[PDB]
């Protein structure tokens, strides 16, 4: 291709697509865990976190790996280890560590393009600089909301619909 | 200047300025705190006074000292002075001792001016007047929600998000 | 927190807002000295500047740091060394040597950030230094102005007229 | 309260209260016997001067007294001793002489609150001493038109109804 | 008059805007006792409900009144017994307590009026039947909400915000 | 009448009416001088100022007498001193100087009515206190254009269009 | 002037300019006078036929001035010659005998600008011997009306009114 990407910058992005899908894929299956739980809105609230992800995170990354013919690659990265969750505050620590994740990702490949003087790939990852840090805060928020002392189901279900 | 505002008067119109951007100022600075804390609502409560007082408070006193030809000094009345907070009703204290300063800073202005003949910043004054009954009462009302015995983050964060 | 920051960086960007305040602090002062001097569009100018200091940057620097979890802290810096002016060349002089150093903290933040790896910094910062490049060529404008050989008063608030 | 008022203020503010609604209730009451007497259209007007009082003026002293924490106490000095009334004309008479007491309470507590430095209550009734003249001038203008030589209860009649 | 209205049923339904009367006098109280104890959704209750007493229920007696060419008299009636309040329970005990003697006046004019054969004020009554209930439902759920076991001020507040 | 005024106090209120009209006077004359000097936006500068004067502050005087009952009358106050006046810069000299006495005369009857306890006059003033300020800032503006170094017929024409 | 009016015509026009002064100037006491007679709409009448004096005649006679160059004088012809008023006829009186004269100056300086074939100013003229009629038929039908046999002050008020 003319574009002539270097291999491995082109994996570290397709490598943070896996992350944004391990992060979406957690997050449908905290919505199921949540809305069992008893939760309806922290359930709606991972669906709408799972869909961003699909729709703004890993649409950028395959559009800009398109731009430049290079190729995604989907694997293992992608599915989340699932641990057993008995309470609300169990599933929003899962999900704090995950987005916690995708931040230290997009840190990564950010620096590490930047390095080897990836202009392109530096470009594209500020729009994931900026927005990490709005995903983190939106899961960090509702973190803080379930683990705030002497708060009750119908407090933390009243909040997080607000946030929908 | 044909206006020949007595230099007393006008430097106490400054020092009310400074005053209101103390204000500002702090509420800036309590809305990283409040926020740090986890009260985003609160948070975002503190740029709205903060911001008010920029563009209400300091806009006026600005033109009207334009009008009378007469020049704003900025000084160390301006810098709050900052102490460490580590609870959310901390922070209030703070908030509501500020305010009640920068009402009793509107008295003063408003009666000096008035003793002195100075019917124009009389004039001006009433305007600050009225309107730090209205901010005295915000940061009261929320003061009063954080105290309130038996209310959790959520409630706080909740009915103070209805301000917005 | 959850975002982990450095605070001797975080330290620089509440450094930065000091000095983004410490020029609406003196372009406030000086729309005050420029009326009186017979100026009324370029005490006008002066208004717009600081206004626009208040309401788009210190606003954004705000945002961040609460976006982030850090502190900001007001303090001396924030405050204007204010010397005497007796004519609108010494005003635009002021104005200038300000803005310069706004120019300039932008820079050694946007800097250091990227040194020490705080991408997310450096991203906020890039907006400023954009934005720095205009600010410092609308004051120089007027500068150019007040300075040419052979203008008077009235050329002086005509030109800058057209700038608000 | 953080507002710290003198009661002794406020008790005048409440006792301002009674009297406007000594002058509401005289109303409603003179309504009914000038409707009797055969004066539909100065029933009418009655019934606007009395509505008047409750929508502009009794609101804004209750919102004021609730603004800086203070109590309201209606007491017997809002109930109007009432007397015989066989014409319009006596009937004019007691709406001139209550208005006059409206009129010269917004006075007393305007003159007593400046006196004693309490300057959001002064500013608070600058409102009444504006519109105690209009609805004195009211009242007057209909004493006017009903002690007026030869005129008779059609003339009356149609000149009030253009006040309605 | 050619309605030759029976003077005890009249001096009834001047009892009754008496009553109405007083309740709204109680309420425009309680709101400032309310605002004075921190609840500022109540204390908008209550003027809610005192002018909604102004408006739609005084002013149909009145206008009744006229087309009948009867005479309202105000008196000691209206003047409501005012205990002491320490808690906003005790408030809405004092505001229950009068609503239903509101209920209980409107039964008594009703059953009296239709006993005496005045099937005019019997149909007049017909609105403050239904209405009755209206007004005392309300009061009577805002009394449930603060005398719920384990509310807190800002539960109070958040529900009561809901009814204006 | 009713309103019973000090006729002192409203031989004061009639006399500023006579300050305001001798401005008035004295405007549209200069209006005449400065076209007839050649500057036909100074003209219609001193035309607005001397429209400005009737429609709202002479407006305002009489529609305040007729309010209180008091008798408006015009005597030879109002009619302007007039001197030769041979530069555009007499001209401004000479409505500076009226403008300034219209000022004094504001002051002068607010205070003095403040003292006299006459609050009605008093609250009338305040519009006047400060249009003053506007209406003396309007003129000397035009003061400084004529007045500033090297600044020629067409500069002092384009910059009072401005104004227009 | 490349106009050349000559001295003694313009002269005639300032005069007449204070002539339609002189008519405002009573009219604007006349209101008063009427107003505290009792007249509330005769009063409204004088300040309509005062606003009108200054805003379609006097404006005419500077614009006019202004347009071949010569210079209002206003002096001591603009000041009314006041008597005592008991009566609204006397004050009809005294407004009639000043609109009468008001159309002899227009029919003076029409005259004479005609002989001096001033064609000019007898071109400018024509709108005020047009509009003389007008103005004397107005003040013509009041003082019909006042002196007509057996009218009392609601007629009064009501028919004039109507030319509102
Ligand atoms: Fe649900
Ligand atoms: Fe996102
Ligand atoms: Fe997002
Ligand atoms: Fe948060
Ligand atoms: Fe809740
Ligand atoms: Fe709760
Ligand atoms: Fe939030
Ligand atoms: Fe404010
Ligand atoms: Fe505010
Ligand atoms: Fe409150
Ligand atoms: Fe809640
Ligand atoms: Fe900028
Ligand atoms: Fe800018
Ligand atoms: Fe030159
Ligand atoms: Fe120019
Ligand atoms: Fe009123
Ligand atoms: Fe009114
Ligand atoms: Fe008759
Ligand atoms: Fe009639
Ligand atoms: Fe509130
Ligand atoms: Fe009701
Ligand atoms: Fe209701
Ligand atoms: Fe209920
Ligand atoms: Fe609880
Ligand atoms: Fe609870
Ligand atoms: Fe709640
Ligand atoms: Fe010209
Ligand atoms: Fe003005
Ligand atoms: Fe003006
Ligand atoms: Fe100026
Ligand atoms: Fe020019
Ligand atoms: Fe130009
Ligand atoms: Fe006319
Ligand atoms: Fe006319
Ligand atoms: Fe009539
Ligand atoms: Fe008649």
């Amino acid at each position: 291709s003319v574009f002539n990407k270097d291999e491995r910058i082109m994996d570290l992005v397709s490598k943070h697509y896996n992350v944004e899908l391990c992060a979406a894929n957690l997050y449908f299956h905290l919505a199921t865990v949540s809305k069992a739980l008893g939760y309806d809105n922290v359930a709606a609230f991972f669906v709408k976190m799972g869909s961003d992800k699909q729709s703004a995170h890993m649409s950028r990354l395959v559009k800009y790996m398109m731009k430049v013919d290079s190729i995604l690659k989907i694997n293992q990265i992608s599915v989340p280890e699932l641990v057993s969750f008995e309470t609300i505050q169990e599933v929003l620590d899962a999900a704090l560590k995950m987005e916690s994740k995708v931040r230290e990702s997009v840190k990564n490949v950010t620096e590490i393009s930047l390095l080897a003087k990836d202009f392109e790939t530096f470009e594209r990852m500020q729009w994931f600089v900026k927005d990490s840090i709005e995903d983190l805060e939106e899961i960090s928020d509702v973190w803080t909301y379930v683990h705030s002392p002497n708060v009750n189901l119908i407090n933390i279900e009243n909040i997080v619909g607000k946030k929908l």
